[PDB]
């Protein structure tokens, strides 16, 4: 009868195995919404998506819409405090986050069950009435400011960006999207424009109800979240808005057949080929493009790629269709090129067209699309449980593009086969529709051209008709064939019945020196799943730098080899995931059980006989110099932590030691290398899903077999399972360890506050203390002092120590930033003793929430657990005795375990701190600092420095 | 012109290279002089010895003339406090000891050189009016039968005595030397025998003035030594006593081709071959015995040993004369068997006797003689310098054998090349009359016999006379060859001028990625000599029990290799050390330098291109594992040494451990790991003697270049130089742990009290506090309470870590020889605020002798260099730096030191300690504390595991 609603759907189709319930339905004022209720969720959450986005941003005031998403959360009207909304959450153990894309503005949250109502509203005052407060406006610009320059120097922008300014530049596909100080202040002063109006502007005319969908999850009946709904949500204005759309291509004729060379700032080497395509979208019923993609983009015997591996010209490739806007879309092939490929190009892209020609002669497959149709069916019919706030999200986004009932199969099911559609797609991928761009190194000082934005160093090019010719001709080449059947399809989806001796927790079931076996069979989601985990312990994994790189290229050899054979079992729903551990190895199987021991004996038995192929081992090798060589020109927040973690573990081999050894592996060598590492090992295994107790001691029964057969693997002794120590800092302590980072010109810190040993005491003493900072740091270092737009604090824990730690990337120095930190600290312990009791059993109740907050997903449950097995710590209680004690700590346990560990001149403060300089480089009262220690030598640090104890068990 | 002295002797010789000053004299009562002059000693010595023996033992109380030796320490007339001499040397850096042979009892101390009077006039009294007070005697009883108690399960004693009790039972070589309770207290009261007269009676008839000798070494002129001499010793009696001689050889012929077979304690296999001889003593001149021992004995190229070595039977061989008594003496050919060897027995004597009577067809060789000759003739002349302790010692047993003028060259120089002595003794050497033992395993249960004092089981038979003809029928074999011309007989002595910019301590004039070198040229003895030490750091030597098993492997299969070779040089006065460490491999090469670079060559040389000789790969392996076994039969208190290190050090492998990962090395895997650890290497070195800066340059480069060339050697990372850590133990923690030694029916103990890092401070605390407990503890512990033989306590120091620590192997248990120690510990306590101000100040300067004690030999400065240098610290000015702060404490600074550090319940104190238990195991006394709750260690990991580690020390 409710006038404030247009339409209800009620039956919103959803996977057999979903449990939780969902409506549809449409509001007077046009808004979309979907409505789930699931009465366990621990969380509740909501999301809106608004169908206007970047590519609406007025031309001359870029980044707009951008700039409208951060300045939606500090104050609406009748929630006018600045961080109001972003303090709620976190006293009542929520968070929240936004995006812009070119035609979306996305805005979600997630908050305690309990109260969805107030969280709600506060979020729903985001498209009814902003502040913009003017003094706000001034102070959020450099945020995005601060944002941008995080991206100025990285690769994947600077791409993003060039191919946008390579286009039409007409088309609004042409802007800036992100943003930054000088188009969304300088510039828009000088032109005598007023930012905070054209904010209001854009908001009042883009932000219309019959352009937003919504999604509110939570445990309340479907007929009471509607009313809510309907309460907060009916008042948004509908100005009607008409739905934008870009029906003419920003590659036209003039922007085809044209060549790029492109600077990159690390070392990497790629090519890229794109191909202007029309909208597919309202094709999603068939998809076309995901089906070119899945074949273009195959790995299987006889793919584009395992050819162009074969010829050793590349490593990876990525095909498929790439999202654009309404009215064009992209196709692209982008390889990755070793040594050899980058003097191929022209070749590696005839081999392109040759496979591309292959599909052509063949015609469209149905049994393949039928395959992709079945195993959708299977992946939709037994889909993880999803995180509230993601799925709310997600959700919210399709909304638009699906009516109510069809948006939980949308992306997923494919229906109908349209072979008409696929020949008309596969007739845009021709040689006279390609845009061509080489990123490399060895284009230094031979470019001619920059792009404004990143300052992109980059040559254009017309491709010679003689090459596109030879192209165009491009017969059929032989060995390039389809994919056959993929063979690793489960067949067996039955749950096993629940056991009489199964247990809650996992159980060690299996104790032998050669190994150590943990069980649970999967009780909460039944699922034909399993998640099966090891860890491989031998000491020769980590003894030096030169074994840790045989270590690492080892495995990336038998990753690439396996990968063939992998990759369609990949496909399947059945993946696994092998790399090395300073302890020894890490393997772990995933998905589901039916063929999963297929796997795992061909992973065990391939890495145990493993013989390598030596133009493979030189180019991974290659690739891995690179790769190390890098990571100088990674962020400087990363670089912090970086150091850190050098700084304070026992053992630990820096990069520039492990590229020194690494011009020193030989062929030969590596060859000696794993017989010797397979020689002694000890294993400690979680699987956990649905298997059964005999069924498991079978699994871990072949790993051992095939180990001991093809390996003659021994038992390791228990003297040599050694996990490593943390440093212990003294007392007063205060050190200080300075790099430069040569990349980025923002610098960055990592500040840290060793506090002692896990404890159930300790733990929750520092775990509370940073919950309560944690939303005031943000608001203080970020929101009101502006440093940077990245701003972390919270709990630090390695080898079973703890502490606080403090990360901000900024534009100022750091030797100022300590000041801040320092100044805020105590702003919060005046501001802690100032601050109710009631205002405290909030926060209690906020992390007990967060800390009990169930799995919702195997994978998930599989985490915690694993997480409890390789800290060597095994309580997989945790989460209640830990809680529990929580909610007995006064108001002034904290204060004392501050002033005490934390506080300028507490007794027992252990503080070292890392400071990375930008490329150039030499308000709350700020206390007196001590005059800390200047650390020249990382490894003489550690050594006059005592070591931890290691936890007990 | 003077009455108390007979003779003045004459002028004695010398090393020209000698700068201390001889004179030899006789006194009138007969004692036998010689007295050195050295103004530059720190320490002063004297020595006496008295030409009686446990041979001359009473038959009825056997172990008398040991037992006497250890009274005349307990007091004497003018100084009756029981510990007086004991406790003087103490306080005055001094410290004692005596021994008795068959034939000699031999007393010798040092002290501070400006007490040398004071510590002599206390000596003397040992021979003039000792009490041997009845309460003394009943208590250091004890301490000898818990002296014999030590021996009774080590297999060289065992034998030792086993031979003694197979010859002539009514000969005097026959008799039980060391002596225990029951001969020395149980049976003599049994007897009615009354020791203590006994004693006085023995002591009265044997100790007579014509029966001693006397040295005495002081910075006094030789006048002033003089007077000082016969001033206190021209007091002692002359009864005049004929000098007991042993004509009668104990091995008659009922002796003679005779076998026995043995079963040993530990598993070892083991060959004796023996022959009778007579005395050769007085033809020292030519010495026959050296020069046939020098033959049958070579390693060299054509040897006896040589060929036993490639048959696989033997592995290592000792021969030459054996000492015995005045009138008898051996000739011993000694082997150690494989597995094969044991079953290749007779073989291998037939073999011997082949190599003899090569020996006997080619006549004694002059030129052999003029090589021995000429080697002893160098090595007297450039001769180290000798610490006075053990130097008059030496002198003072062979001023019995040589005229005053040839005591100092008597062992030394050879005049007289003798065909005919060389010729006569090598006719003894003939199988009609041989005596045969083998020590096996094997012979378990199998034996017959029961050996009294030590129980040794033995089984006795005669050799059948087809295998003695068959040995007498030895054919010349054509394998053996005499060794050819010495050619690494140095030539070259000459000392090279001291170099512009030479330094008091060792330069670091060599500091690259690859190699750290420290050097010095020798300022101060200025022998033709040099010491050049190498420490390989390689982190895959102790990676895994494994890998350190292999490390040892390998370098003791390079050293068996190269000792045909090497032991040429070896005998020219150049040698080689190389063994591995926890953390790669050291390698020493010391002696001549002049053809010193050669040697070193050739080691590096053959390290670097190694092949493996898989006969001898298997064999060694064989052994080693024996080795890691026979651990279990060492003494308990090595027991608990051991455990103690290996708990408190971060990471160390134990003898299971190795075992186990020891039957899994093969022939191919460890010449796969021998490239692998030459791959990367640092080296740090001290390059210390007669040589240049530029010739040391040289020395380090070759061996850098031999790597890099023939084994491809890059530098470590920096960072992968790790040294590891001490174990931090917690405030106020007391742990126990506890194990059974299965052999020795004696308990052992060690008690660690943990203290902290070092540091100046902290050292001199230590070292002052451990001076000052250092006697006390002695004669608390082992002369008062009697709790064992062996009782030490003192600095312990590892890892730059460092605390006090006593070790205690005794016949009570581990858990009340704690309760005595803590006992002791109150009782300092007491003492240090009892002590006076005057008395404290003893101690300090003692400390400060002690420390500032100057080195005499190259050899040793090297050690004190090399010390600073594995340790990390490279403090070379250590000695002065320290004293001087430790000359400003206070008695204080101790009391408060030791009441948070080491008090019963001291705020900081940390207490760890090993018991280890006998075979079969769980008053008028000061009162011992109330002990804490100790936590018992169960897991030598798990504890590591759950405890901090101590931070490394800072170098400079
Ligand atoms: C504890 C806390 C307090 C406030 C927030 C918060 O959402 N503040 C407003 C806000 C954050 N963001 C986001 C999304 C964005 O880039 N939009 O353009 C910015 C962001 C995202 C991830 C971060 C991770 C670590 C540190 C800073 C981050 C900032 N957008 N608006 C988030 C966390
Ligand atoms: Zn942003
Ligand atoms: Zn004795």
């Amino acid at each position: 009868n409710n006038p404030a609603i247009k339409r209800i759907g009620n039956h919103i189709t959803k996977s057999p195995e979903d449990k939780r319930e969902y409506r549809g339905l449409e509001l007077a004022n046009g808004i979309k919404v979907l409505l789930i209720s699931d009465p366990t969720t621990d969380k509740s959450s909501a999301a809106l998506d608004v169908h206007i986005g970047s590519l609406s941003d007025p031309p001359n005031i870029a980044g707009l819409s951008h700039f409208l998403e951060h300045m939606l959360f500090l104050g609406t009207k009748k929630y006018p405090k600045e961080n109001e909304y972003s303090q709620f959450l976190s006293e009542h153990a929520g968070s929240s986050n936004a995006f812009t894309s070119g035609e979306h503005t996305n805005y979600y949250f997630d908050v305690s069950h309990e109260h969805l109502e107030g969280a709600l509203d506060r979020f729903a005052q985001f498209f009814l009435s902003p502040l913009f407060d003017e003094s706000a406006k001034d102070r959020e610009v450099n945020a995005v400011d601060s944002e941008h320059e995080k991206n100025v120097m990285n690769d994947a922008w600077r791409l993003f960006q060039l191919e946008k300014a390579t286009g039409n530049p007409k088309h609004p596909f042409s802007k800036f999207g992100t943003g930054n100080k000088y188009t969304l202040e300088t510039r828009p002063n000088q032109e005598g424009i007023d930012v905070r109006q054209e904010l209001l502007k854009f908001h009042s005319a883009y932000y219309s109800s019959n352009l937003m969908a919504v999604v509110v999850l939570g445990r309340e009946s479907l007929d009471d979240l509607t009313n809510l709904v309907v309460k907060l949500f009916s008042e948004v204005e509908n100005k009607n808005v008409p739905l934008p759309e870009f029906p003419e291509h920003p590659f036209q004729e003039e922007h085809l057949k044209q060549l790029y060379k492109i600077v990159p700032i690390k070392d990497i080497r790629n090519l890229y080929v794109t191909f202007p395509i029309p909208d597919l979208q309202k094709y999603y019923k068939s998809n076309p493009g995901h089906y070119l993609g899945h074949l273009i983009g195959h790995e299987g015997p006889g793919s584009l790629l395992s050819e162009l591996k074969s010829k050793g010209w590349v490593n990876t490739l990525v095909g498929g269709q790439k999202e654009g806007a309404r009215g064009f879309m992209f196709f692209i092939i982008n390889v990755d090129l070793t040594e050899e490929g980058l003097l191929h190009v022209e070749d590696i892209i005839l081999h392109m067209f040759q496979y591309i020609q292959k599909l052509r002669a063949e015609g469209p497959q149905e049994w393949v699309f039928q395959e992709l149709k079945d195993l959708n069916a299977v992946a939709f019919r037994f889909k993880d449980k999803e995180r509230p706030r993601g799925y709310t999200s997600k959700i919210a986004g399709i909304l638009h593009y699906y009516p109510l009932e069809e948006v939980l199969t949308a992306e997923y099911l494919l229906e109908e086969f349209r072979p008409d559609l696929i020949e008309m797609v596969l007739d845009k991928l021709r040689p006279e529709n390609v845009r061509v761009a080489i990123v490399s190194k060895s284009f230094e000082g031979k470019t001619d051209r920059t792009e404004e934005w990143y300052g992109t160093q980059y040559k254009q090019e017309a491709i010679p008709d003689e090459v596109i010719k030879k192209w165009q001709n491009a017969d059929l080449n032989g060995k390039f064939k389809l994919p056959t059947k993929n063979e690793f399809i489960p067949t067996n989806f039955e749950i096993l019945p629940l056991e009489k001796e199964a247990t809650p927790y996992p159980a060690l079931i299996k104790d032998t020196a050669m190994s150590k076996l943990w069980f649970k069979q999967d009780d909460k989601f039944f699922l034909p799943k399993a998640n099966l985990n090891f860890e491989f312990f031998s000491p020769f994994a980590y003894v030096d730098p030169l074994h840790s790189n045989m270590a690492y290229l080892y495995l990336e050899l038998l990753k690439d080899s396996l990968n063939e054979y992998a990759y369609a079992a990949e496909l399947a729903g059945l993946s696994y995931d092998l790399q090395n551990t300073i302890y020894g190895m890490y393997l772990s199987v995933k998905g589901y059980n039916d063929k999963q021991p297929i796997l795992l004996k061909k992973i065990i038995e391939k890495m145990a006989t493993f013989e390598i192929d030596e133009k493979r081992f030189e180019i991974i090798k290659e690739a891995y110099m690179r790769s190390l060589n890098n990571f100088r020109a990674e962020q400087p927040h990363q670089h912090a932590m970086y150091y850190l973690r050098l700084l304070m573990t026992e053992v630990a081999w820096t990069k520039d030691e492990l590229k020194e050894a690494l011009d020193d592996v030989t062929l030969p060598r590596l060859k000696a290398f794993i017989p010797q590492l397979l020689s002694r090992l000890h294993i400690e295994a979680l699987l956990h899903g649905n298997i059964t107790k005999q069924a498991a001691l079978g699994i871990m029964q072949m790993v051992e077999d095939t180990l001991i057969e093809h390996a003659h693997t021994k038992p390791l002794l228990p003297s040599q399972l050694v996990r490593y120590r943390e440093v212990q800092l003294p007392d007063r302590g205060w050190f200080v360890y300075q790099q430069r980072n040569e990349v980025h010109n923002n610098s960055g810190i990592e500040i840290y506050y060793q506090t002692d040993m896990q404890s159930t005491s300790e733990n929750m003493f520092l775990e509370l203390f940073a919950q309560i900072i944690s939303e005031p740091a943000f608001n203080t270092l970020r929101t009101k002092e502006q440093l940077g737009y990245i701003v972390f604090s919270g709990p630090r824990r390695a080898n079973g120590i703890q502490g606080l730690r403090f990360i901000i990337q900024s534009e100022k120095p750091p030797h100022y930033l300590e000041s801040r930190v320092e100044a805020f600290l105590i702003t919060m312990e005046k501001s802690i003793e100032d601050m109710t009791e009631e205002a405290f059993q909030k926060h209690i109740q906020a992390l007990a929430i967060r800390r009990l907050d169930k799995p919702k997903k195997l994978s998930a449950e599989s985490a915690k657990y694993w997480g409890e097995i390789i800290s060597q710590q095994y309580n997989f209680d945790r989460d209640n005795t830990e809680v529990a004690y929580l909610k007995t700590l006064t108001k002034e346990d904290i204060i004392k375990f501050y002033k005490e560990m934390l506080a300028v001149d507490a007794p027992r403060r252990h503080k070292v701190s890392v400071h990375v300089l930008a490329r150039e480089m030499d308000l709350s009262q700020a206390p007196a600092l001590p005059q800390p220690e200047v650390i020249q030598n990382m490894t003489e640090f550690k050594r006059g420095l005592p070591l931890f104890p290691l936890v007990k068990p």
